[PDB]
């Protein structure tokens, strides 16, 4: 059973952070499943099976901090604050962009298929959907709505990001497991491990050293909550507000 988070994570749990999900008012009903997320997880041994039990739970609240925003439909005096209106989107509410770099070569943009945010993380572009379906072995860049499609592959596609690094970003694994080491240079820009330097690898260059507050905060909003419900030190860094977005 390693690699079953089904131990530290239950159902009851899930459904109180992600209350309304499955509320009339929201877009996804029933899509995205306990079972689909634990499924999922078992691809990534080492997601949520990191560290003491306290870092495993830690690294749960994390990445559902971060796709509760991806995927938010909350509001400003939303049912029970807007920290529980995670996951009320599957994919992007605008599909008119196809998100194709047609100057990266490894991964050609297939005829009529768009590359907008879809699942958890809101995966978006020809050059992470390429590399994510090489990773998965699935023909995502051929057939990218299966990520819209399938709440296993929806899943997995949100754990695979946050598993991956991408240089020079470090893999949202590797910072809130206490693996990340940053270099002078992440020094200097204000990169200190915490979840901040997460909400960076994400969106930094939309969001942090002020350019987005109320996004940023959101982000926050949602990780805090979580980690109040597992009985969990949210760590240090929490905010990006200081930090220079990667390069
Ligand atoms: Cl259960
Ligand atoms: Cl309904
Ligand atoms: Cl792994
Ligand atoms: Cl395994
Ligand atoms: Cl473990
Ligand atoms: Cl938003
Ligand atoms: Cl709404
Ligand atoms: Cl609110
Ligand atoms: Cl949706
Ligand atoms: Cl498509
Ligand atoms: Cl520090
Ligand atoms: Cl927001």
């Amino acid at each position: 059973e390693f690699g079953d988070l089904s131990g530290i994570i239950s159902r009851d749990q899930f459904y109180k952070m992600l209350k309304h999900m499955n509320d009339n008012d929201c877009h996804a009903v029933g899509f995205f499943t306990y079972d689909a997320f634990i499924t999922a997880a078992k691809s990534f041994p080492s997601f949520g099976n990191t560290g003491d039990l306290a870092m495993r739970k830690k690294e749960i609240a994390a990445f559902f901090g971060q796709t509760s925003h991806e995927t938010t439909g909350g509001w400003s005096g939303a049912p029970d604050g807007a920290n529980t209106w995670g996951y009320c989107y599957k994919e992007e509410i605008d599909k008119s962009d196809p998100h194709c770099d047609s100057n990266n070569l490894e991964w050609p943009c297939a005829p009529g298929k768009f590359y907008y945010g879809r699942g958890p993380m809101m995966l978006s572009w020809n050059y992470n959907y390429g590399p994510c379906g090489r990773d998965l072995g699935l023909e995502l860049l051929k057939n990218p709505d299966v990520a819209s499609s399938d709440p296993v592959i929806a899943f997995k596609t949100a754990i695979w990001f946050w598993m991956t690094p991408q240089a020079p970003k470090p893999s949202c694994h590797d910072v809130i497991t206490d693996q990340w080491e940053p270099s002078a240079a992440d020094i200097s820009a204000g990169r200190l491990p915490g979840y901040g330097v997460i909400t960076n690898i994400i969106n930094g260059g939309l969001e942090c050293a002020g350019r987005d507050v109320a996004k940023v905060q959101d982000r926050i909003s949602f990780y805090t909550r979580y980690c109040g419900m597992f009985g969990v030190d949210p760590g240090s860094n929490i905010d990006c507000d200081n930090q220079r977005p990667f390069n």
